[PDB]
């Protein structure tokens, strides 16, 4: 992987592995989301981070994901090479955004796109906050100054408001718990695990007959290592759309909400 | 990745990823086991396999793992390049063996080693069987003819018999279930998931203060996608543990194993 000529974006190629693919011998959406995370980490390292700025470490502030939105046109096959380009943009005092473009390395065609919203939080109190001027000035030298959007379109799916699923859910998967492989290097549940948990409540017949085209997920609260989660899904719809909700098994505290759009194979 | 000069082994380099490491910023043993499977799959593809031979596909026969044994001296750090060499050997009528050597790409030193025993099974009836002369003759042209062992040492840990853990277990993790990410391309639970399940019943304090040095796991029966597993562990001692995975309901054994840990 490497920063592009202008130093304002980063590219990396990945060869899809045997254990990374599903029944169609193409990369799962969780494999894609892990690759997105990996290229994001390599971009941060290349521009001098370790993605907390100098002022952030002083104030015990970190970036956390508020939303992930992914659209896939073609999932890369086992053994194929996929190239991913990523860049960040400041969104004033709201937070930051990281975007990605996925391309087939041989054909050069765009096979997917993704966008994510990140908010600043105090590491210890978990209190969200706006971006201060000092922090915004420190990371703007690593971002394109003019807007550069993976999802330019006027009323595009990436910014749509997601409602809260009402009981009773049409489908459910109960008692989901993370194991050590679901944790990151800081012992927090990896953001991709929540995508897998959301998808668990989609019936296997939909997965066997449809291709996942779009997934939008809001992150509200984290699942701790000793927590237990319930995954709830209700059909809202040639295409099938679902509304999703992850909540703690006990008290029913919301941890995530999302939507998925599937196309008939 | 590529076959070596003689065409009897395969090598591949991997750069350790951010999500592949644990709290020490080094690759987990599940990441290592996934890399071992990946280089094994790339070796099979390079020598013409689908690792089922032409005869195997005709009588609906497949290879299945009976045992996995891994010894790690140093786990590669996040961003490091690790080189893995793999090869297969026939073990007469019993089955086949796949071995691996892990090396740091910069220093060239051996950082780990692994060995696995594979048995032939009918894919439909699930009945185990010996290797016929016909199948054995078809894959011997892809193996070194003289023995080449990752674990040469006489009476070494890789061939030790594992006893069955007796109730009550000292530690347990109950109600473990696979999710879609735990399945392979054929909708079977990935062999590496069982390693993660075994390790789940080791207390977090042992993991925080020790380094996993050796893991030996026997595979007896598969966990189906709708099955639920209990992971049981008892200290037998460095720290050594005896492990057992069984189905939550009837208590049917799916795996047994041992782990050896060194104080950090
Ligand atoms: C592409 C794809 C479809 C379904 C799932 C799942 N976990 O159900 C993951 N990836
Ligand atoms: C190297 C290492 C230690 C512990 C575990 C685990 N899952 O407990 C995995 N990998």
């Amino acid at each position: 992987g490497s920063l592009t000529e202008d130093g304002l974006s980063y590219k990396e190629k990945f060869v899809v592995r045997s254990y990374e693919v599903g029944s169609n011998k193409t990369a799962t959406v969780e494999t894609i989301a892990n690759l997105l995370q990996e290229v994001g980490c390599n971009h941060a390292q290349s521009v001098g981070f370790s993605a907390t700025t100098t002022t952030m470490r002083k104030l015990h502030l970190i970036w956390v994901t508020a939303r992930m939105h992914i659209e896939i046109y073609k999932y890369p096959a086992w053994g194929d090479v996929v190239e991913i380009e990523t860049w960040c943009q400041s969104e004033g005092r709201i937070g930051t955004r990281r975007d990605w473009i996925l391309k087939d390395s041989v054909t050069g065609e765009v096979t997917g796109r993704a966008t994510s919203k990140w908010v600043m939080m105090n590491q210890d109190t978990r209190r969200l906050q706006k971006v201060s001027d000092d922090v915004r000035d420190e990371y703007l030298v690593f971002c394109p100054q003019e807007p550069r959007l993976a999802f330019p379109e006027e009323n595009n799916r990436s910014l749509k408001k997601i409602p809260k699923l009402e009981d009773p859910a049409q489908y459910s998967m109960i008692g989901l718990k993370p194991r050590r492989a679901d944790l990151d290097m800081n012992q927090h549940v990896n953001n991709v695990t929540y995508i897998g948990w959301v998808l668990e409540s989609i019936p296997q017949e939909i997965v066997d007959t449809h291709e996942l085209q779009v997934i939008t997920l809001d992150y509200r609260r984290e699942c701790q290592q000793d927590d237990v989660v319930d995954s709830l899904t209700t059909t809202t719809s040639n295409d099938s759309q679902f509304l999703h909700l992850l909540r703690l098994s006990g008290d029913g505290q919301e941890i995530n909400r999302g939507t998925t759009l599937w196309r008939k194979k």
